[PDB]
C-alpha cells in the first residue's frame, strides 16, 4: 500500500470483506470465478500483477522483454518467496502452466493459454502431446521464457489473471485434493491462509515471506461468504463489513444512495449481464427461438424501471468501452419494445410454438436477492411480451457453474467480466472448443474471425473483425445481452487504497489500509 502523507493510520488494521459466495476452491487452477480470484490475488502471485489503478505491473516478474510479440522473457526478481520461506523459481511455473495445460486437471482455464497461443497447447488440450511440450522453459532458476505460436501483442496483459499463477508442486503432490488446507498450503502472494471455514469465513494473515512485505499495511483480511446482497448491506452498516461485494440488492440501493452517499463506490467495469442461451439443447438449438428470447426482453424495463442502478442495456456481449472496442450497434436495439415484441412472436409461431403448445423452460440463477428479483422480472416480461413460461431454478454458486459447464439447463443468468482489458478476453469464451464455453456455441464462422485476428499486424483491422464475430454471435443469438455492469459497492470511509479506477476490479488487499476512525 502507498499511504498519503498525514494520513493516520488506525491501530488494528484488518478488513472484513463480503466475496458473494462460497468459493469454488483455492486452487488457481480450479477457479473461474470472481469471488475465486478476489481470494486468490491475496494468495497466489503471477509474473505481474495489477497496480492500484488496474495496469500490469511487475509481479514476481521484475522486468520482460519479447521478440516479435512471440517469445516473452521474464526476469524474476531474486527475493521473491513462498509462505514457507522457499524461492519462487521460473521451475515453479514452468510446472504450474503444464499443469494448467494438462487434461488431467480438468480445468475450467485450460484454455486461457490458448487466448495466449502458448506453444503446442491446442494439441496438448486434446491428449495429443504430453503437458511437457507446452511452450514454456526455465532458462534459469530466475528466468522463465514463453514461446507462442504467433505474434501476440497484448499477452503480457493476460499474466494478472489467476490460471496463470504459481502453484507449489510439493503441496500438491503430497496433499492432493487437500493441499489447499490451511495445515498444508503454501502460498507466494502477500496474505496466507489462516483459517477457512465453508460458508462461514476465509481469513487471510499476512505473509512475512512476500517479497514486498514491508508495503503490506492491512495484517489480517476476512472473506465472507453471503450470497444475499440485502443481507451484506445490512452486516456492512451493522459495523461488522468494511466492504460489501459488488452486487447490489434492488431493495436497498434507492435508499442507500441517498443515505450514505460518500460511501457508495459506482465506478465503471469490464462485465455483461446475460441470460445464457444452452446451444445445443432443443429446442434452443433453432435459432428463432434465441433471436425471439433477445428481442421480447425489455432491457429498458429491467435496467432502468427494475434495477435503475446506473447500467447500460446491452446489446453485444463485449462491452462497447472494453480497449480495442469498435463494435456496430444492431438495428433490433434501436426499434420500439413494441417492434421487438412482434418480431419475436412471429419468430416463434414460425418455430412452432403456439397458445395450445407454448414454450416452456427453466431459468437458472445462482442464489442472490439481484438474481432472483430480476428472473422474476424476465419471466414477467417473457411471460407478457412472448406468452413463454419459465420455472426459475435457483443453485449456490459452485453448482451452479458445473451446471453449466455440464450443459445440465436451457436458459442460465450469467456474467462475465474481463481477465485483461482487450476483446478476446470476452470474445475468446465463444471459440468452439473453449474451456470458457458454457453457451456451448460452436460457430466455423466466429471461430475463423477470432483467428484471423493474429494474422493481420493492424489494430483497426483486429478491431474490425472483433466488431464483425460480435455481429456473428448476434446475428446466431447464442446469447441474450441484458446490461453492462457498473462497480457498484459500498466502501467504509475508513478504507484507504480503494481507487475504483480499475475496470477489471483487480483488488489486492496488500495495497489497502485502515484510516483512524
Ligand atoms: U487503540
Ligand atoms: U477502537
Ligand atoms: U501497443
Ligand atoms: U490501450
Ligand atoms: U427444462
Ligand atoms: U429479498
Ligand atoms: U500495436
Ligand atoms: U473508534
Amino acid at each position: 500500500a502507498d499511504v498519503p502523507a498525514g494520513v493516520q493510520l488506525a491501530d488494528k488494521q484488518t478488513l472484513v470483506r463480503n466475496n458473494g459466495s462460497e468459493v469454488q476452491s483455492l486452487d488457481p487452477h480450479k477457479i473461474e470465478g470472481v469471488p475465486e480470484s478476489n481470494v486468490s490475488r491475496d494468495l497466489f502471485e503471477g509474473l505481474l500483477i495489477s497496480d492500484v489503478e488496474g495496469h500490469p505491473s511487475p509481479g514476481v516478474a521484475e522486468k520482460w522483454e519479447n521478440k516479435d510479440f512471440k517469445v516473452w522473457t521474464f526476469h524474476l526478481r531474486e527475493n521473491a518467496k513462498w509462505s514457507d520461506g522457499t524461492p519462487v523459481t521460473a521451475h515453479d511455473f514452468v510446472y504450474s502452466w503444464q499443469r494448467l495445460a494438462d487434461p488431467n486437471t480438468a480445468s475450467p482455464y485450460a484454455s486461457y493459454l490458448q487466448y495466449g497461443h502458448i506453444a503446442n497447447i491446442d494439441d496438448i488440450i486434446a491428449g495429443k502431446k504430453p503437458a511437457t511440450d507446452l511452450g514454456v522453459k526455465a532458462l534459469d532458476d530466475h528466468t522463465f521464457e514463453v514461446t507462442l505460436s504467433e505474434p501476440v501483442p497484448y499477452f503480457y496483459k493476460l499474466l494478472v489473471h489467476p490460471s496463470v499463477s504459481p502453484v507449489p508442486k510439493s503441496a500438491v503432490e503430497k496433499f492432493g485434493d487437500k493441499w489447499t488446507q490451511p495445515a498444508n498450503i503454501v502460498t507466494n502472494g502477500a496474505y496466507k491462509l489462516k483459517n477457512w471455514v465453508v460458508n462461514e469465513r476465509i481469513v487471510l494473515e499476512r505473509n512475512p515471506q512476500y517479497w514486498d512485505n514491508a508495503k503490506t499495511v492491512i495484517n489480517q483480511v476476512t472473506y465472507l461468504p453471503i450470497s444475499s446482497e440485502v443481507t451484506d448491506v445490512n452486516r456492512y452498516r451493522s459495523g461488522e463489513i468494511d466492504m460489501t461485494y459488488n452486487n447490489m440488492p434492488i431493495e436497498l440501493f434507492q435508499k442507500l444512495k441517498k443515505e450514505i452517499p460518500n460511501e457508495v463506490r459506482v465506478d465503471p467495469y469490464l462485465c455483461t449481464y446475460y441470460y445464457e442461451i444452452n446451444n445445443q439443447k432443443a429446442p434452443f438449438n433453432d435459432v428463432r427461438v434465441r433471436t425471439a428470447l433477445k428481442l421480447a426482453l425489455d432491457r429498458d424495463i429491467i435496467v432502468n424501471k427494475v434495477k435503475n442502478q446506473g447500467d447500460l442495456p446491452a446489446y453485444s456481449y463485449t462491452p462497447p468501452y472494453t480497449d480495442g472496442a469498435k463494435l456496430v450497434e444492431p438495428e433490433w436495439f434501436k426499434w420500439s419494445q413494441q417492434k421487438r415484441n412482434e418480431e419475436a412472436k412471429k419468430l416463434l409461431a414460425e418455430a412452432g410454438f403456439t397458445a395450445d403448445k407454448p414454450l416452456t423452460f427453466d431459468l437458472l440463477y445462482n442464489t442472490s436477492d439481484l438474481h432472483k428479483k430480476l428472473a422474476i422480472a424476465v419471466a414477467s416480461i417473457w411471460k407478457k411480451n412472448l406468452g413463454v413460461n419459465v420455472n426459475l431454478e435457483n443453485q449456490e454458486w459452485k453448482t451452479f457453474l458445473d451446471t453449466r459447464h455440464q450443459g445440465t439447463f436451457d436458459v442460465a443468468r450469467a456474467g462475465w467480466c474481463a481477465d485483461y482489458n482487450e476483446p478476446t478476453s470476452f470474445l475468446n469464451t465463444m471459440l468452439s472448443d473453449s474451456s470458457n464455453n458454457t453457451a456451448h456455441y460452436k460457430s466455423p464462422a466466429f471461430d475463423k474471425l477470432i483467428a484471423d485476428t493474429l494474422k493481420v499486424a493492424d489494430d483497426t483491422q483486429r478491431s474490425e473483425l472483433y466488431a464483425k464475430a460480435e455481429q456473428q454471435l448476434d446475428k446466431d443469438s447464442a446469447i441474450v445481452p441484458v446490461y453492462y455492469y457498473v462497480n457498484a459497492r459500498l466502501v467504509k470511509p475508513w478504507v484507504g487504497g480503494y481507487t475504483g479506477k480499475d475496470p477489471l476490479d483487480n483488488i489486492y488487499v496488500k495495497n489497502l489500509y485502515i484510516i483512524k476512525h
